[PDB]
């Protein structure tokens, strides 16, 4: 019964699925999960207070469990790779990914959700986007849907293999599938069943089941989006080595 | 855009995939289909009320269009065939079957979950299937199996050619060959594509692929079935046996049953 | 962890179906199958090396566990039965059939696909099976199928009920309830589920599911049949429905061959 240093972390994309791929592995009772984003790697005021205080943070877990920690901020920071490696270069990492158009729409409607929750301003979706006729490369959330460009980040300090990438599109609509290769990834026992999933009508996704428990734009516009993408996709199923169906 | 009669009605088999069967064919754009069971032909309360209800119940459509209805107690309902007939004796009639013994199951699950969701306490299988060690010929959902003696009061009204069988089974292993032959019958033109199903391992059956959204039936529709014992599932496959060689020699084809 | 002689031999019938038993049946913990047909009791050259020689072929096993081996020749072999029951007149011996009819196709199949395998000619089945107008009582083939002939070799020296039948033909469209009584007969623990079979539609037969493993019998499992002139097909069913009533007769039950 202590505490130990993450076996494994999921490290983005923000806005890909990251909260339901955590809480849908935590389902299997080999393992332990942080309730909250840690931010460890990624914030100085946080990766200066040593391991030891990432120690301090994770979970209560058993000598047959691993744990687990969710941080989507990872995956866009480039001086996370190289730290993580300094503390376990075989550690093994799991990274889910979305329709990078889709993706976009989601931070921008995460980001303005954030500022009405505090009477703060924020510009329409279009205006962030369209800059002159083209698309406004200084908007964050385009940058984060680059995939291709922060693989390499990671590439540089981890293996092709020890990075998991679990189809984001996929879990949100066939979740069981890519938790059972999530599961085989990490050398887990199948302890999950498709019948700890269950699709709700009025929410619009599958939720959980464990125990007894029961839990849960113009078009011409899209199209930029999409046509934007379409190179830099290219270029990921290249560097990974497989396709998925983007726009 | 307008309220049309019926061309063409699912009329059962009850469990034999009749929803999946309605929102498949609905994928046609040339489909206006009703989206709840009518019970027209076979409640006094409804049919009471004449065709002009009857037209009230249907979704609206373009003239172009084939409304579609469906109400799975039809088929097993003595005084609807004629009924069916005295408002159009020309209509195209679709049945979807599957393995009598599988129909009985899938029939017992649904009734013992529409009872636990009430509260209210139902038996296992075996106790309802035998008694006093006889197969037990007076639980219903045996005789809903029984498709042989039900066809036959179909087929005093309508020509055997007017009343499409769709292959249940096959419809939950491969639906798209089934959904073409039902293409092909009602003369629609070939509009729904392989592309429009997908296999869903979560739900455990395929599910549709309509613009860009995707969806799957209720969680009512495919549910578990019980562990019987095979000494059990033997005796249901033997009941059926006859009265399924009887029904094959009706309808001219041979089934992949038990 | 050791090498034991076989607490149970699958038998035969050559065709019927014994890689998909052997195979389903290792599932199951407390089973410990050999890979390959051993051919011991059938052949000189090895059942003159003794037991021994027997015991080295066998896979390695735990206490709590039951050594299987698989030779489809045993069957149709008449030296075979005195030999086994010699070893053990206890002995629990599995038997699996399906149409006597399919299983002349299968063999057909087998050996033309081994004759191609090695750039050697073999005629169609139907030039094997016709001769002068009636069945070629000299095709070996067919003699594999009179299953009532070769059954009474191994009643001579087992009692009926230590040869547990399996329904070939039910196997094959739905293996859970088969595998079952399997269990029950050799009184192993109900530890294989449904769960653990899944149908494939690319192979055209059911896999299974181990752990975390999915996989399908070889290439070998589940060939592409001849397309036979229906009135042949007739005349095979016709030659074997004597020989099947006899059989039925000598086994007490009845298997839905055509
Ligand atoms: N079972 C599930 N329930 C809810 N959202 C899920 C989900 N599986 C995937 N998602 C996706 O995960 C996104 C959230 O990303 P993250 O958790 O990484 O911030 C959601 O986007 P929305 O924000 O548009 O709902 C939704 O598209
Ligand atoms: N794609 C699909 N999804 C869900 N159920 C389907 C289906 N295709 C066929 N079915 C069958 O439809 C049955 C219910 O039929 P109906 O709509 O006529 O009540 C289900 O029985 P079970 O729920 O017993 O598995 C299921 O076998
Ligand atoms: N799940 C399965 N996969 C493949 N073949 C199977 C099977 N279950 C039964 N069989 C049958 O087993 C036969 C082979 O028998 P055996 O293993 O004794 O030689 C195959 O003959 P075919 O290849 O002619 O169809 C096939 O019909």
């Amino acid at each position: 019964s202590t505490q130990q240093l993450p076996q494994t972390i999921i490290i983005g994309v923000r806005k890909g699925g990251t909260r339901a791929l955590l809480e849908m592995l935590s389902l299997h009772p080999d393992v332990a999960a942080a309730e909250n984003e840690v931010h460890f790697f990624d914030w100085e005021e946080h990766y200066s207070q040593g391991l030891g205080w990432y120690l301090t943070q994770m979970p209560f877990s058993s000598p047959h469990q691993l744990t687990v920690e969710k941080t989507p901020a990872y995956f866009t920071s480039p001086k996370v790779p190289e730290r993580i490696h300094s503390m376990n270069p075989t550690i093994r990492l799991l990274l889910i990914l979305r329709d990078p158009s889709e993706r976009v729409l989601s931070d921008y409607t995460q980001v303005l959700y954030n500022h009405l929750q505090k009477h703060k301003p924020y510009p329409p979706i279009e205006d962030l986007l369209m800059r002159d006729g083209r698309l406004n490369l200084d908007y964050k959330a385009l940058n984060r849907s680059l995939y291709h460009a922060h693989m390499l980040n990671w590439l540089r300090f981890f293996p092709l293999g020890h990075i998991h990438i679990v189809d984001g599109d996929r879990l949100i609509r066939d979740p069981f599938p890519e938790i059972q290769k999530v599961e085989r990834f990490l050398k887990l026992s199948p302890q999950i069943n498709a019948s700890n999933f269950y699709f709700n009508k009025t929410k619009g996704f599958y939720c959980l089941r464990d125990s007894g428990k029961d839990r849960c734009v113009d078009p011409k516009l899209l199209d930029k989006l999409h046509e934007y993408f379409h190179e830099p996709n290219k270029k990921f199923f290249k560097l990974v080595g497989r396709t998925f169906d983007w726009h």
